[PDB]
């Protein structure tokens, strides 16, 4: 919940797929074939109103790979809406 990594499996798979279908939708890297995602895979809660403060949503950071490449992928899921979005797509980006 605050800054902790999530198991990956059929739902980090399915964030990271539809991590690559939007990239790929787009064609910013043209149409990469998703493979898997691995390590790290962390997700925080996020947090807007200020001041007072509110659970707005959460963040999820993942390295997705696609064609044999590794990319990170930033997802945002937003409470009320219920819904996932890409934030960003960096790399490639090796493994440490």
């Amino acid at each position: 919940g605050e800054w902790e990594i999530i198991d990956i499996g059929p739902f980090t798979q399915n964030l990271g797929k539809f991590a690559v279908d939007e990239e790929n939708k787009i064609g910013q890297y043209g149409r990469l074939t998703f493979n898997k995602v691995i390590r790290p895979c962390m997700k925080k809660t996020i947090y807007e109103n200020e001041g007072f403060r509110e659970i707005k949503g959460y963040e999820y950071q993942l390295y997705v790979y696609a064609s044999d490449k590794l990319f990170r992928a930033d997802i945002s899921e937003d409470y009320k809406t219920r819904g996932r979005k890409l934030l960003r797509f960096n790399g490639p980006v090796p493994p440490p």
